[PDB]
């Protein structure tokens, strides 16, 4: 129902787990061209080692060119130590301001598992639904109403 | 328990977002908010703006954005979380919750929680005034006139 | 052993569970003016409906008038759900914000009990003592010190 | 082995369970003066009557006076209710922001334990090491970084 | 990663709390910088503060007296007998990334917030595990050159 033509879109991503970024980061694209009419060459597509910089990465793009809406993409998997747990809390908060911050809509496409199989399930892989499909169709509805 | 009021506010421009993820929940809520102003607050129909985002984390922004466009009396953001397998649910409500409130100390504008965050549908529907529950909605109306009103 | 008569103290509590909140806001009211020379007609009572909008309604006071320090008060009771957590965490993030940024001294009030015995025993019923009465002396030489 | 005669150095400290506190300021104040050269007269002492009061005790005074570096002292202890949790996270939080937001430096020393017991431990009594002659130290290494 | 920066200027600020782990820490992320990205030796400031509480306010202060194109903070955190350890972690986590989005500079994390001993001294490469050093001294780069080009 909503098409996005004139829409300049952006999507960082982190490199760590590529096995369940790149089918998020892949779903998220083919629907919002497929199904709301965004073109290809409106779609900026930059990486960051990992999710921490995931926040930074979005604040510094988003200030040299201008985008309607950014998606952050990410996978976080509880390890022996705290570190998913204050990771997590913080790369989470931090891309709530950037796009408070900025008045740029910021699509949450971060993964916080418990194990493996959980974000490839939620990459849409072993019958699980993809969910980048779902933070493509947000990112164009923000990009719109926030015209 | 919770004590509303009988204050009028005919003059009151409500803005309610909502998110659009278990509607089954959503629909009763926001019907309560809106049917409470109208009928126990004088709100007048067309002072009532009601606008959606795809989901919870989309709340704070969409009020953001709207409370910049135009001007609103009192905002109520209304979504539904519910835990799942993982971790998700702990990090978005956490970050969503922390967000509203400052979308209403950073504007100056009322901003009511009609955020519910369960553990299970059943306890959101109950919330939402089904199966003998008290709906939540009609709480957060009467909360957004009284606010309204108090900001002047 | 701390006068201030000269003194213009703001009360803002929430009606949720009164039952709790009347002791807490007589008990602070109560020591300020017999213990610490406040005078009655110095010290402005509000109300909202809820410990949510505690952090509002004190901002949107602390804006209209001047008042020497702040004294929140609400009572939250933990539920079935995750709602007791998540708005506690932001109340309490929140009533901290308003006081550093206005620069007011803000008293926390805000009782965060497991049910509503343990409320009563904090509002000197039952044996327990009025911590209203501590908000009451903390409201009066934070106000001072405020010069 | 740093020396900072031109050092003025803040410590404001709550005064609820002052069994604790007191080993805790004096052993700050002791190891300044006697390992670090901190003039006595260049010490300032004030309190604020809990924890709470901690953030705004020192916002309050950073913006009166000039100092090098501050020390937040109080001491938390688990009770009944959620209140330590709760007022624990809203304390740290803000004692880190009233730092970032002057850019004077703020020393943690703020004792969030589950009993009496290991906060005396701390205090150095009863065989334990005064975490206050740590403050002391940092404080004055943070003051001369800051030039 | 095949990306050089021998034009890029990096800070590491670290605490001295646990000296047999941050060393480690501290040496591979400079080793890394210099070996596999051309980062030149003179061109890295190494600051220490007392402990990790510190770390944010070092960085801020150092940031705001010369000009870095990325900041490492390094420290490392292990849980006590009391509730300490998870207050100080969640108050410093927060305040890095703070530090970072204020000033524009990006913020590598090289805080460890471990059980015990063991757990940091294997993720700084000791007892055959891998050194997070490494990592960090990598990434460094990367956001130092993604901040400017």
């Amino acid at each position: 129902d909503l098409k996005g033509p004139e829409l300049r879109i952006l999507i960082v991503h982190a490199r760590w787990n590529l096995q369940a970024i790149e089918p998020l980061v892949k779903g998220a694209v083919e629907t919002m061209i497929e199904k709301h009419d965004v073109k290809l060459e409106n779609i900026d597509i930059e990486s960051v080692p990992g999710s921490w910089e995931l926040p930074q990465g979005i604040r510094a793009s988003i200030a040299r060119n201008t985008y309607d809406a950014v998606i952050g993409i990410g996978v976080l998997i509880k390890g022996s130590t705290m570190h998913f747990e204050y990771i997590s809390e913080a790369v989470v908060h931090g891309l709530m301001r950037v796009g408070l911050d900025s008045g740029v809509p910021v699509i949450f496409g971060l993964l916080t598992v418990l194990n493996e199989e959980q974000a490839l399930y939620r990459a849409g892989l072993n019958g699980g639904h993809n969910h980048g499909n779902d933070w493509g169709s947000a990112a164009v509805e923000m990009g719109l109403k926030a015209l």
